[PDB]
């Protein structure tokens, strides 16, 4: 097996091209870069610029006005243990009308791209979710933008259907994001022309095991890269609704160690009453 | 914003004084010291003394007789990874009649103070829990007394309604407990005359977002304080009943990333079948 | 109290011998070695040999063919953060017909031994699970074989009914597995003639508190044992069905900090929709 992280054009997949190769990617790797999906670098930079300005120059009062009273990183600003800004389809917290305009447009484009790629994952695998495709994809997305100051993130897999990641690079050129591919950790660099897609465990679940959910991590630099090692990432989790329903025996056939009585269950039955975005194997 | 941790007299709040200031504390900080609440330092020291004597001089058999067969720190003694002693309203494990007398009185005073302050949090925010105030406050408290030998605790927020903390100081004067206030970690020293209150996430939940649940941590000393760095803390979690019921849309409006189908849910639906006292943002 | 880890012969316990001593072990220690239970060292070595050969010499494609698409360590091979091989009663992933023959026989013998010892734990404590003994023991076992390359595992207790552990030793003689016994960590060495049994929290639960679930950990070597410090362990979790039902008040009497409304609950109500094999006190 080639252990290259492939690139697919969303437009081409939508036209029914590369289906064998897309299926094989999904099963053997569960990650790919995605071009031609409406996500430009120029827009990335307009949303990045305005949030970095807020992180840098927003006063404590401005920051407090867009901070939830529980520090869950669901909505608004989180001073972290890094700085984060989160949003979804509603209940958002925005610093200014300008920020709101730029981030609503950016979110919507990320949501559209994620739905579209998930629709292709389902089609390529012959999967019709219980309740139909479009109700499955009208869901509970979460977008988190994180600034990291000059492992940085422990290995895990995502529990999303898909996760779309747009990064900014380290000024020093260090590549921080890595995933398991072919039994080896492989670099996932920034590309101005593409978004990185990770498949998550709900893809594996809904397709009956036809999609891998790869583990990944964020590495820290060694000696030379203290200097020039800040980076940012825009992480869009496409997450199912609480009432997404699946087959319990089918889940057990593809590695889910469920403790569910009966023949069908929901996402809420499986994960509980709070969303869990990631899981460690360890 | 002043980033001072304020002090309120429970008696004054009960008389309807300082309401604007109490509301603003609750929303912007979610922590305060509480005087005039029936918790003396002299009593703290009588309960502390008898449990420290047990920790120090109790034999393994004495300790085993008050150790639960699962090491959950719910009741009785836990030799930890520190030493802890836990209690609640019933099912307690006591080393001797004297200890029982002193710790039952101490627990009861902590429970009374916690209920009283929670009642003021609810009143100041205009909150009537589903099922009424008094059923909400007749709940599932947990008291944990921890001795720490000469970060010591990772940052988290509490999932209680409120948490009351009485500490003993480091002989060397180091201040170990810190909380986020105004975007900076701030010292929370021992005060002989007051108990520290942290608001927890259930306060945020039940009030519809009018109360912050602050993050906090316990720091370790640097070079000078190896010597004189032991301390103790009495941590009283006021925790809701499993059947405490709340609005799902309201929860989503104030930062809770719930995965709950339908319009109302219980605490058990949200957190699951075992109590979870704390949560990390990370 | 003697703080020796005792040995019992399963055959003798089955004949009704040593009952007082077995009860006292279960309550005060919750761990023992088990002889005369159908688990030989020769068989251990035949299963170990064939899986170590696979770990060493299996190609990435061979490994991929027996890797689940979600990395849960439920079934098949997991390249870890060490290498693991997992199996249960069905849905297994086997590298070759020979491996399948040897590992099916090995699993079955481990399952038989675990059921048998659990049956004695129940009998010695006078326990009839809701729904009867044999339905309780026809359950959801998980076997995990781990190779460790030259703490290595944080302290926890198991959430199984019982856990059977067969190890291979460090070539250098270092003893890595340790458990709390009598308030001190005690060595649990490899024995060619016996399997180690840990009681888990479901034993404590189903018996109404008559069985301790001990904490344990895996230590790393110091200076001399870098060399000769690889080891393996075969860990068999005997885990209840999702619908195992118990008394909520009884659970609270023996240390379980449950958040369960009502008088009875299931294992799924308590732990949720995914199996959780271990728990930290910390
Ligand atoms: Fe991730
Ligand atoms: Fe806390
Ligand atoms: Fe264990």
């Amino acid at each position: 097996m080639d252990t290259t992280v492939p690139t697919f054009s969303l437009a081409e997949l939508q036209q029914g091209l590369h289906q064998d190769e897309f299926r094989r990617c999904l099963r053997d790797k569960g990650l790919f870069y995605l071009t031609d999906c409406g996500l430009t670098d120029t827009e990335l930079k307009s949303a990045k610029d305005l949030v970095i300005d807020f992180f840098e120059h927003g006063s404590e009062a401005e920051k407090r006005a867009v901070t939830s009273p529980v520090p869950t990183m669901r909505r608004g600003f989180t001073g972290l243990e890094s700085m984060c800004y989160s949003m979804g389809t509603a209940d958002n917290l925005f610093p200014s009308g300008d920020f709101e305009r730029i981030w609503t447009q950016y979110f919507d484009r990320q949501y559209t791209a994620s739905r579209a790629v998930a629709r292709e994952v389902l089609r390529a695998t012959g999967t019709e979710p219980d309740g139909g495709v479009e109700a499955f994809l009208d869901c509970e997305p979460l977008l988190r933008f994180r600034y990291f100051p000059q492992l940085r993130m422990a290995p895990h897999y995502d529990l999303s259907m898909v996760t779309l990641i747009q990064q900014t690079p380290c000024a020093n050129g260090f590549v921080s994001l890595q995933a398991e591919v072919g039994g080896a950790f492989t670099d996932l660099p920034y590309r101005p022309d593409a978004v990185l897609v990770f498949c998550g465990a709900i893809a594996t679940l809904v397709t009956g095991g036809q999609v891998k959910a790869p583990r990944h991590h964020v590495a820290a630099p060694r000696r030379d890269q203290i200097a020039g090692s800040s980076r940012t990432s825009s992480v869009f989790f496409l997450r199912p609704n609480a009432d997404f329903t699946f087959s319990v025996p089918l889940a057990r056939e593809c590695g889910f160690d469920v403790s569910l009585d009966g023949e069908t269950a929901t996402f809420q039955d499986w994960i509980g009453g709070n969303y869990v975005n990631i899981r460690r194997t360890s």
